[PDB]
Formats: structure tokens, C-alpha cells, sequence
């Protein structure tokens, strides 16, 4: 069953660190194709994570695996940041426009999501010349040391490597779900609000606030919204003060949520800053900031450039990967399963009452399990229960601040193997209820 | 126009992408490319003396890599490390972890980017040693994140408008063998730049409270610029009998690019605790890796460091396929002699150009420091302009280092006819330049 | 009236930096003594700031007056980072007693409560080897460049002079006038422990923080006290996590709310820092860092010193000022005159209810203005009005957030003087209400 | 019977008092002061060449200054300028603005000690200029405060385990004139510094994002080291050409220490933008203030920088005694003339005395750094030590700099008699440690 896998896995672990991997299970993956993972064993599952919904479009799609192959025997690579490749020209074009708004941007090529968001402070800082930067609690932007300042998702992003940027202060995104007693939802926007002021009333200054960078929905957070109120009120309190508005599109991005970015699952916002990554090469090392055109003009050479950065191959695989979400109609198949799995769930919920809460837009949902639904107590036994269940019955799954599931499938997911999956879940819920996993 | 395409597309872009994200030198729009020639859209062809800033070690479109690419992509895309894994990453970070310099147990953890291996170096170094200073040296580069970019210190363009950046952070002189003192000798230069490296610990920095040094065995957007001998002795003794981790940048100068396969290993007996990936080391693709020794690697919980990209399998395959070619065409050695070749070729037209004041060169590896008089070694950066324009129009691409250094580094699988062709055209620019034939 | 003092401000303002001084009045002060005040015209005012709780003992007492004198000639200074005199030998081992709790402590000087909260951050680094510093919103600490960036009062204290100090982080204040409708104590001590939680919970590791600094009362906020329940919360949690616990007294300290320490306000609450300041000298610059024994040998020389600091006039004179607080029983007097003047303003309140919230412990109060009670929106108009009235009717009071009266006279302040002091105060009010004064 | 009360005062102060706010020297428990006099619990008398850190400039307990103290406690204690008027504080505020170097209009600010005055130096010039990134020197000590303490570079306790520190800040080496190379001139000196300053501008620090470059026109805790014309000239250009504020730290220096009103005005026509200025300012009593340009001194609203207790008039009343008295008793010519003297005095020393390497001296305010061989310079701090505590055993009180060189500051107005008793006790204290008649 994970024989050959384990073999392996415990090699590995002789040469490559822990601290690079978040372990669930051992899975060594041979090969995949759509939402289906085939391990070196030969099992067969249904993926549920699309490798940090950076899979948009299914995996070794025939047209990605295509545009590859073809452009590596022509030219693997040829840095941007001194010339000029066709892949790279065309796709920065694409990226432009395709972007939500219709402000004339540029665009600026990375290898993944966190050196886009570090883009995102130069960016911002060189364009409004100030230094503070306004990030969420329960975020996560990336890895390197500009854009895991900026997260707050994980103590251990902060653990033995301080100090971090400075000018970096944190406010708390909006859960919708632990609110206190009947609080409507223009309460909890009005709450969130209020705290997102405290630090411009006290010792942070508006007029030194280069940005405010948020993801429209929490990933890392568990899948959380904010609501379309606070959203708005934080939009109008950057334009009311020279803050620009930046949002991280890396995860919900790219019709994961059901529209095209996540941001466009509210009323009339265009960011002046954007970090896309993951899902744009279909796993590849591609990732970029969008920006509106003046502001990504504030920066003159090399402020911010990479070797690697825009590939010629990983930029044909992005070209690729966007002409399958457009043709397949991805973004608006994502709203309508996203609206089916969204009912199963609620569904669920009615048997099962582990089930809290459940969160949903597109293919991409939190399922918040608890001890008692009055209490909402985190119940990361059940969770943990579930996923592993889940695993052995081929389907694989993990979960965001412990007592979360998180399913983000791959947006190309067959409707038989969405069902498959929602029952297998079905039967771990009744499974866990009546004693039957133990880890 | 010869580039009657290439510069209508640039025209284009120029509107969609950041000038910042790009040094513009010439009108290039590279079509497809093979070992050391490249084809622009408009099918003129030239000779690669760039590599893609050293990041085409084993030439382009290599047959074995291109196909390791193709077979890869097929079976898996892409599957995250950080959560799960994959056959050929862990393959790679096992062969990674032996062919390192030294002897001492080590282990990997990858990255896309130089910048983000750097950046990995940083918190290894910090989360093992508990200290917070790091040290890191003037004309350096080391990336374009928030970490790696505050260690850099060769474009004022890097500190720029970006502040602040990240704290903790110490910048020391790197030894010049150049712009010396009347008299200095190797001996002289190196007691002199140790000295210049102590004052701070002599000062107001605890070398008790120094994570580590990190260092380019040789300065690549330096200037190519190698460290003394004796430098580099003082400096891994002074770590050591201080606890501070001694971290080398090997993202330009590895794989085989200095005449060996690190070049740290151009210096005597010397193992690093950490040290930096990347570029060549996948021929392009986006993959980057720290290396450092066991016990530093294991400093750090999860996910302390990660990217969801990072050891993308497609990529780990074109990097194995990457070292065996380095392995089976011997190119380490390849460099090695090409590199001793290149040397004496350009030493000889130094003796007949002036105008070059300073010829610096291990394996395929060189700068070629161009003044306007050679006693007062003046930078002259007008001539290098025109010494590249002109290669250009005659089918051989090469930039430049700070203004007035040429830089010399071609795919190492070079033939040794395409060699010839290219220092030919360079002797025949120096000759025109000197003649004032060519206008910038 | 202001003839010499208006002539000589014109003349001072051209030579002294305006962001040395928050201007109110032409005031120009030759002599004092206890709670009154004589300007260079003649013009005398019951002082009702205390040079910002910095004359608890009132002006030019003889006690102290004397005891600098005496010492002046013996000797003006000799520094303790290099040598050792008899006054301050005395003032460092008294102080380390009466301090709060039992635990053995030590002492270091300063010369400001600026300084002396810069000591608190390095002390704290020290012992614990950790980084991070938690301090609050509202607050004020200090003009040094450590102490302003724990600050959180005034946005120009931010302005135009970073980056600050790094591994800094700031949490709310709880306030328990303006609430959330039908809020108790209970649910405020809850909420703010609950913001005050979330970093912790993202991304600010407990492991990682050497101290959390916080005013028992904040001065600047407003005479704000936080609730017994909420103080509790934080400092168990210090506990359990290993943060030491700091509390700045330098302005709530000595006497000035009826008990020797604010700290001393809440139930057996010993702090492992302490910074004290103001009126310790009388007025004179001397401030001092009080820690547990083991938490002060943390330090090896010269990591934190000052050459005028633990001067023996200004040694002298604090040993005199201690002295008064202890002869003149000032803490008891604070306490009763404080409870009275809480009545008295009570009873004010119910017959002027401009006045939103009654904020009183010793003889420190705020006396918080609103357009309305139901709204609690802020009457800045009406508190200007109040302090202008009140300087033209002998009686010097300023406002701390603009629309808060700030009552903090000398300890030593006569009954009558008190008396004629919160009459026109009454007085200011009725005339506010009829529309009698404009500036 | 000499210390024997001292020292169970001091036992009983270490009890309580934190040992890093005191650098142990000698069991002097002082009970009073005069002239340059200090007389301990015991009755012993000592000459004092340490001026307590040359913050008593007008000697201790000067009759102008006692009287001003006592008249102003009896008026008013205080009352804070952060918020109201004091006459002796617009008194005071005004002259400083006038008596400062250079014709510029000048705003003061109050302070309570050189330490915030120079964090003050920091805000005032990032506040002007826009820039944030700050240079200050090696050896430097400009305070105990965050920001000052940052700027400083004497000593590695001001920097471990305090970290971070405040962020965008430089540090440069400051010129050696005494530990040079062979054969270097004062220009060869000048140029060689001036060229290490300039590598971090002409690296990683952008010269249009430099607030300010802070120095002392010489270093007191570095070794009473005074940088040479023409490096101070170069520096002070470049400032003005990039726009980059010059500060000085006139606090150690500063009021008549080195000949001269102020240690910057040892140089041809240089006008600081900031200064900072403290300890003699109000004869021990804690008073600072920060002086510049009034342009610069507007850049900052309320409350930017204040503090409760600065600018006390009882201080303020005490600084304007001392400042009437260095011009009533020509303490700056005063200054410079017994200056004059003793370097002779010392020079003479030096004759008989080899392990004296080199003799600093500016006005009374001289380094006399001991070394074991004058060849090598190599530095003796156990003769310095030796020396200091036989000094002290004969009624001289004297501490060092470095470990190895002797701290010469006695108050100004020191007479000539007792300056030559300690003159002679120093002399005799050498030839002592010469026949090994000393031991700690
Ligand atoms: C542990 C979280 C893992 C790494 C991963 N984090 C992704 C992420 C990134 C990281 O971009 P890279 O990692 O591509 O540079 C950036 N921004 C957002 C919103 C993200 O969600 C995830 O959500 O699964
Ligand atoms: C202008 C910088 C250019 C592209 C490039 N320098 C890249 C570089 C990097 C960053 O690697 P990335 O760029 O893969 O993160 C890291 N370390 C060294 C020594 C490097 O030399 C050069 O040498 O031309
Ligand atoms: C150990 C050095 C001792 C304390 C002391 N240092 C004083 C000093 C200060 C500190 O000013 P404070 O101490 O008034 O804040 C600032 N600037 C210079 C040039 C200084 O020289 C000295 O000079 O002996
Ligand atoms: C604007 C606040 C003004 C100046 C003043 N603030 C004093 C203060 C200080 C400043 O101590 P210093 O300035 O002696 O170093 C430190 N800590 C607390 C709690 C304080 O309250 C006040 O309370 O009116």
C-alpha cells in the first residue's frame, strides 16, 4: 500500500530538511493526470489539494505537457532580466489585461508567490516613498523575508530567524465564524473596522502607509471571506489616504473561487498591486506582480529581477494553462461545483453536526469541524480522523489550522469523482461518530 | 535593419513589463538556441559568451536535458515538496548533499531562486547559531528578496527607494588584488582587508552575536573578482574560533564554472557550513537549493522555509540531467583548460591593447577590466560600451560588470571554433575601438 | 495680564524648537510653591498639571528645596557610571524596597522615564534572550528612540523619523467608556485579553517575546484604567509563557492614585521591571529602572549608563521628595482627596452631562467631554473652552486627547485651594452650556 | 583607614545598584568637590584629571554655579518647557543658538543628557532630508539611548544582548594617525579613510538616502583621536554635495575641552547642520540640547522630541552660571594654554618614558597611549593599568581609554600647582612601573 513510498520518503529525510515540509502522510507520487494521483505503488486517489491549488487545470494537462516539450527544444531558458524571449513577452501582455480592473498595468515577472508579494513592498514602498506596510493575522504571502513578515499564519515563520523587516504591522482579518452572540454580519464588518483603525489612531501614520496587502479569502486562514462591507470600508480608507490596495491572488486566484480572482467576488475593487503564482505555470515556477502602470514604473533596474525569473518554458506553460481555463470554461465550472459541493456539504452538516461551519466559493472550501456546535470548540481529532480515512480510501486531503478541512481540487474534477470524493467524507464523518479510526 | 522583428516586439513589451525587472544592453529577441549559438526571431545567429548570466553551464537545449524536461512534464507536472513527495527531488537532494564540497554529512532544501536560497542561508544560520548579525560583503550580490537583496552590495539601485531593509546586517570590504597600493603584494592586500574585516568585531559587533559570514568565493557581479589565498584562510579561521557560520555563495560560480566544481574548492582545504545554489543548476529552469551541513540543516521547524514551486519535479529531473552532463563531458575540466586557454588569449591581447588594464580568469570564467590609462587605472566605461556594440553587430553577445569589466562567461560546452571566433571579434573590437571606428 | 510673558514667548520661539512643547498658554512661570503658581506678571493659578505628574510633593518644598541646596555645595556631580557618592547610594537601596513585592530587587539610574523604559527593553532582551516587545496602543513611554517606538499616543511620534525600533508589537488598550452596547467589565476584560491574544495566536511567538510593558492607568490615553479581570489575564499569561511582566509608573507612580505604585491598584502584582520617573526628584531629571535582583544582573558595563544620571543634587533631592510622600502621608491624602474629588465630579456629572465619563483614582483623574452621552462622540470644543475659561479664572488644567480634562494637582494641594480649584471647573461648565466663552 | 568606610558602602551599594550602570575603577566614595579636588568620606584629597566623564569643565562645585542652583530651587524646582515657560530656559535657549560655531540662524532643543541629544540628531536629520539611512564611526560613542547607542561603535556591551537595533545605520572606520602603515603621511591617512568611506556609498548605501553622517571632530572614548584636516574637509564636501546632513558630537568635546569653544572649530570653517552638546553644559547637571540650522530644527512638529524634566531651570540656571564663567575665567584660552604645557610636560616623558607611544593632545584633553615597544605600538594595558592605581595611591584620580591609554580631562580650571602635582605623580607612576615597583 506505501511500502516502495516509505522506502524512500526515509532516504530522503537523510538529505533533505524537515523544515521544508509540512507532513501529513508518506506519499511519493509517480504520476497524475486531471484530479487522479498514482504513487510508485500504484494507488489511485482523488486529489483534494491540487498541490496548494496550484493545479488548477488538472494534472499533465495535454496541452500544458505539450507547451512544454516544445518550448524546451527550441530555447529551456534565456533570463528576461537582460533579454527578451517570445513565451515571456506575449504571457506579461496576457497578464495585463486579464487582470481584474481596467487601469493600464505592467507586469513583472517571479518564480513564485512569495518573491511576488516582496515585489509588492518595494513596489509600493518606491511609488508612494513611505515605509509601512499593513498586513493580516492568519495570512500567509511566502517564504522569503519580505513576504513572511507579512504572514501570520505560523508562529514558526518567526521562530529563530528575527529580526524581520521592520515597518511591517499586523491587523486582524474578519472570521465571520467565532463572532460574538448575535452579531450580524454588518456588525462583524463594523468590529474588523475598527480594530483595522486602532494602530492609524495611535502610532501608525495613514500618510506613511505605503499599502495594504489582503487576500479577498484567507487561505492558510481556512478558507475565510472577508465580508463585502469591510472590504469596502478598507478599500475606501486606502484611496481616502495615498495607501495603495494590494491583494495576494496566489492561492484564490485564477478562478479557484468561482470568478477568475478572488477579489471580483466583490463590488467594483481593482487593487493597485497583485501577487499571481502557483496555479499560472500548472505547478511550474512561474509567478508575477501586477501593478497599475505607474506604479510599477517606480522602480528603475535591478530593483527587483530574478535569473530564472520568466522562463521561456515555464512561460509557455502558463500560456497554456490560461488558454485551458478560458476554453474549458474553468472559472464559471468552479462557481457551479463549487454551488453543488457547497449543498452536499451544508447537506452534511444536517446528519453530521462535527461539521460547524461550512465556507465555500468555487472549488474551494473550508469544512470547520468542533466538538459542539454551540461551543465551536476546534476538534482537531476529527479532522485529523477524517483525512486519514479519507487517504485509505483514496482520496487525499489535509487540513488548515488543524480542525479544517480544506478541499481545492483540481478545477477540471469530473463530476463522478467529486461525488466519489463527497462520499468517501460522508462515510468518515459516520466512521469518526462511531468510534472507528484511530491514527 | 537586421532586427526589424526583435525591435518591434520590444517596442510592445516595453509597455506590459517592468523596466525595473530587466538591464537593457541590446535589441535581443532570442528565438531558439543550441550550445553556445543563439538565434533571434529575425535568424541572425551569435555566440553565446553570456550563458544567461551563468545559468547555461551545459550549453542550450541540451539533448538530455531537454529530454528529461519532455518525459518528466508527461508523468508529473508538478507536485509540491512542501507537502508531498516526488521521485526525482529526492534523487536530487541526495546527489546534492554528496557532491557538495567537504566531507561533513549535509543536507538540502530547495528553492526556484538564487535569492530565496540566500534568503534560506540567513535563517539556517540564525536559527542554529541563535544569533541575529550576519556579515556580508561590499560588491556582492546574493538576490533580489528582501533578505538576499540587504546582504548584496554592488547597485545602490538595490537599496533604493525599498527601505528599510532587513536588520542585523554588517557590510565588510572584499579584497582587491587591482586598485592596490604602490607595492602591495598578495601578502599585503590580504592583512590589509582582514584588518578592514575585523574593526567592526573591533567596534560594535559582538562576534558572539554573528551568525555568519557569507561569501563569493569569487565576486561574480563583482566585477569577477577572486579572494586571496590568505584572505579567505584568516576570514574560515576567524569563523571558527568564534562559532560563526562560514556561508559560501556558489549560485554564479559553481558547477564547474571556476575550473572545479565549486569554487570554494580554488582554495585550500576549506568546507563551508552553509552554501547556495542555483541557476546552472537546473540549465535554467527555476530551481535553487541551500546546502549545509547536517546539524545546521536541522536548526529550523516547519514551515520555516518553503515555496509551493520550489524542487519542482520537471525541474529536479533537468537538473540531474544537468550534472550528468557536467560529469560525462567532463565539463569541470573542459573549463578548466578553456578556461587556462581564454587566459593566456586575452593576456596576450592585453599586451597589445592597452586599453585592457586587468585580465581576471578561472575556468570559462573572466573579467576583462577596461581603463583609459593603465597607470592610473581609470574605469572606462565608454570603451566596454563600445567593445560589446560592436561584438554585437559582429555575432557575439557579451555585456558588462560595473560599467567598464567584460564579462566572460560562455556555456562551458563551448567549441573550441566558436572560442576562436568570439576572441577574434573581441582582439578586432579592441583594435576598432582603439582606431575609433565604433560610436556608441 | 500676559504683557512679560507674551513678549518673551515672541522672543523664545525663534531660538526653541516648537516640537519641544505642546502649546496652551502664555504662560511664563517666576516661582512657585505647593499647588500655586506665579507668572512674571503676578498673576497667581492653582496648579492643577503638576508639571505633568511631575510635583507630587508640591513646588519649592522646603524638605527639598533644602535638600539641594545642602547638596549643591558639597557636590553638583560625580558620576555613578565611574564613581560613588553617598546620595545616591541611599536612593538606589530604598527604592529597591519600596518598590512593589517582596522579591529582592535592583536599581539603575536614568535621567528621564524615557531612558529609563529604553532600560526596561534591554534588560528584558537580556534575561530573557528574547527579542520581541509587546507594548500598548494609547501609550506613552518615552521620547528616546526605543521608548518612542513602544509609544503609542501620538502619530507624530512616528512621522518622518524611521524606521523605529525592531520586534516591536502593538495591542489594544482595553477602554471602558466607549463599548460595544450592553458590554460589562467582564465582556471588556474578555474582548481586549482576546485581541491582545491574537498575535500570539498568528504571528508573534510567546516563546520569543522578553516582555510586554504597560501604564496599571494610562497617563496620555486619558486616565484610563484597565480593568482588574483584563490586568490578571495579562500578567498570568506573562507567567506561563515566560515574558516578564513591565509596568511604567513613571507618571501613576508615587502616590498620585492613592496608593504608592498604580500597580499596587490591582491584587498581588509584583512586576519583574519597573520604570520610574517625574516626580521622584521633584522635577529634577532623574529617572530609575526597578527589576528583580536576577533580572538586573542580566547587564555587564556599559551597556546601559549616563554621566549626569544618579546626579547627587538630583539624588539628594528625590531622597527629600520620598521623605514628604512618607512624613506628609501624600499616598493616604491622594487616596481620600481623590475619592472625594471622584464624588464631587460625579456630582458635577449628574447636573452637567457634557460630561460623558467620571475617570478618577487618587488625585489623578479625566474628565472625558461629549456632544452626547448616548453617542460618547467627542467634544473637543467644549474641553478648550472649559481650559480657557479655567486659565482666566486662576486655574491651570490641559487636556489629554483633546476632549479630556486631565486632573493632577500636587498631592500637597490645601482643601480650599482643591475647593476653589473644582468650583470654577463648575463654573466652566455652566458658562461652556450658556455659550459665554469663545477663544 | 584610607577606603576602609568606602568600601562597605560600596559592598552595600552593589547589593542594589545594577553593575552594568558603572565601569569599576577604585573604591571612590566622594563626599565633596571643589576646583579640581575631590575629597572622600575619609578626608583624602585627590587631584581629578577625569573631570567626571569632562562633564565638570568649570571645575566642581563653582561658587557662580552653586548660587545659581540654590537662588533658582528656592524660585521654582520646575515646571516642564514641554508644556509651559521658564525664564532661565528662554535665557539659555537663546544664547546656545548664538554662542554655537558658525553665523547660520540656530533653534535649540532641551534634552537631559548627550545621549538623547543625539537621538535627536537622528530624527532631526531624517526628518529634513526625507532620507532615513544614518553614518556614524567606529570607536564612536554617542550614548545610552536606542538610537545613540546604535550610532556608537566603543564598545561590544552596548550592542550584546540588546538586538535589535535601530535600524538604516553605518558604521566607517575613523582615521588612525597614530597606528598607520609605514611611511603614511597625514595626506596618505586622510585619503586612505576618505576612500573607506566611500565604499559603502559606492556600494550598497545610496548617497541620496543618507540623512546625515554624525561625528566627533575627535573621538573621546576612542582615544582622544582627532581626525586630520583635510579627511574632515572631504567628508564635510561630500555631505553638501549629496545633500547629506554633517553632525558633530560636541558633548565629550565641546565648552573649551580642546583650546577652543568648540572641538569642531580645530577645524578651517566648518558649520555643522546639527550638534549635540551635554555634560559641562550644566556642570554635571543633566542638560542636553541638540543645535542646528532652524530650517532643520522646523522640520518636526510636536511632540517629535521633548522630555518632562529637560530643560529644568534650576539646570538651565546652572548652565547659564557655567557658560558665564568660561568666558569670565577665559577657560577656552585657559584650555589651550595649559594644554600647550602639559603635552610639553608629557613630550618631555616621553623622552625618559619609551613606553609612552604617542602623545594626543587639544587643549587640557589628551591620550597619553601606552604601548609595550614603540615599534611595534603593540598596546600595554597592564602598565596603563599599573600606572593609574599608583596614581591613585598618591592622591591623583585618573582612569583609560582602550585599556592602554591614559585619560587626561582634569577640569579647566584645574591651577597650575596641582596640575603639576599630578604631572610629577604621573611621571613618578611610569618610572615605578619601569622598576616592576607595581603590582595590581
Ligand atoms: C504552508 C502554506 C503553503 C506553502 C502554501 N502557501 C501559498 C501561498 C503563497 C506562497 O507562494 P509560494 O509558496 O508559491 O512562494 C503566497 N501567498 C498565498 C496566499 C499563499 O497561499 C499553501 O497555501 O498551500
Ligand atoms: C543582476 C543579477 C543577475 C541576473 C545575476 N546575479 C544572480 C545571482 C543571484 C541571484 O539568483 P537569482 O537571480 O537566480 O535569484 C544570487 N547569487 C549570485 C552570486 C548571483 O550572481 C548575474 O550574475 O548576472
Ligand atoms: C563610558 C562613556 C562615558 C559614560 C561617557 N560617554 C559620554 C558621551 C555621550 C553620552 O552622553 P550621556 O552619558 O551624557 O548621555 C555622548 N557623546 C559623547 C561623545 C560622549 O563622550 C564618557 O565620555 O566618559
Ligand atoms: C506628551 C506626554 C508628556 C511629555 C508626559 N509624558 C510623560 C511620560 C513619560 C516620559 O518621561 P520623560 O519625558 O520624563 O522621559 C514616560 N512614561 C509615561 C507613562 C509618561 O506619562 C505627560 O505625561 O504629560
Amino acid at each position: 500500500k506505501l511500502d516502495k513510498a516509505s522506502k524512500l520518503i526515509d532516504e530522503e529525510n537523510k538529505y533533505y530538511a524537515r523544515s521544508a515540509r509540512i507532513n501529513y502522510y508518506n506519499l511519493v507520487i509517480d504520476h497524475a493526470h486531471g484530479a487522479t494521483l498514482v504513487d510508485v505503488d500504484g494507488n489511485k486517489y482523488i486529489d483534494l489539494l491540487a498541490s496548494a491549488s496550484a493545479i488548477n487545470v488538472g494534472h499533465t494537462h495535454e496541452k500544458v505537457v505539450k507547451a512544454i516539450a516544445d518550448q524546451a527544444q527550441k530555447l529551456i531558458h534565456y533570463t528576461p532580466a537582460y533579454f527578451h524571449h517570445v513565451p515571456g513577452m506575449e504571457l506579461s501582455e496576457k497578464l495585463a489585461k486579464i487582470a481584474p480592473g481596467n487601469s493600464p498595468k505592467m507586469v513583472s515577472f517571479g518564480n513564485s508567490g512569495s518573491d511576488a508579494n516582496d515585489a509588492i513592498i518595494k513596489f509600493a514602498r518606491a511609488y508612494t516613498g513611505r515605509q509601512y506596510i499593513v498586513s493580516y493575522m492568519g495570512s500567509y504571502h511566502g517564504s522569503t523575508y519580505g513576504s513572511q513578515t507579512l504572514s501570520g499564519s505560523s508562529l514558526n515563520m518567526t521562530r529563530k530567524i528575527g529580526p524581520m523587516l521592520p515597518s511591517v504591522v499586523h491587523v486582524p482579518y474578519p472570521d465571520s465564524y467565532r463572532t460574538y452572540p448575535g452579531e450580524t454580519e454588518h456588525d462583524v464588518s463594523l468590529r474588523y473596522f475598527n480594530e483595522f483603525k486602532k494602530p492609524f489612531e495611535s502610532f501608525l501614520p495613514a500618510d506613511e502607509t505605503a499599502c495594504v496587502l489582503i487576500e479577498p479569502i484567507q487561505g492558510d486562514g481556512g478558507i475565510i471571506k472577508a465580508p463585502e462591507e469591510y472590504m469596502q470600508l478598507v478599500y475606501k480608507f486606502c484611496h481616502e489616504h495615498g495607501i495603495l490596495f494590494a491583494i495576494d491572488e496566489v492561492n484564490q486566484g485564477l478562478g479557484r473561487t468561482g470568478k477568475m480572482w478572488a477579489i471580483q467576488q466583490f463590488k467594483d475593487i481593482e487593487p493597485d498591486l497583485m501577487s499571481v503564482g502557483k496555479s499560472l505555470a500548472s505547478g511550474m515556477p512561474l509567478s508575477a506582480v501586477i501593478g497599475k502602470k505607474e506604479v510599477m514604473q517606480s522602480l528603475d533596474a535591478p530593483a527587483h529581477l530574478f535569473t530564472t525569473a520568466g522562463n521561456p518554458v515555464c512561460s509557455a506553460a502558463s500560456l497554456a494553462t490560461l488558454d485551458v481555463i478560458e476554453y474549458e470554461g474553468l472559472v464559471e465550472k468552479s462557481a457551479t461545483d463549487g454551488a453543488y459541493a457547497k449543498q452536499r456539504f451544508l447537506e452534511m452538516q444536517q446528519r453530521h453536526p462535527m461539521i460547524g461551519d461550512v465556507r465555500m466559493w468555487g472549488l474551494n472550501g473550508g469544512i470547520e469541524l468542533v466538538k459542539d456546535p454551540k461551543t465551536k470548540e476546534p476538534d482537531s481529532d476529527a479532522a485529523t480522523k477524517v483525512i486519514y480515512y479519507a487517504f485509505a480510501h483514496g482520496v487525499v486531503i489535509i487540513t488548515l489550522a488543524g480542525n479544517i478541512l480544506r478541499f481545492q481540487p483540481p478545477l477540471v474534477i469530473p463530476r463522478e469523482q467529486l461525488d466519489q470524493a463527497l462520499q468517501v467524507l460522508d462515510d468518515a464523518f459516520t466512521a469518526v461518530e462511531n468510534g472507528e479510526v484511530t491514527i
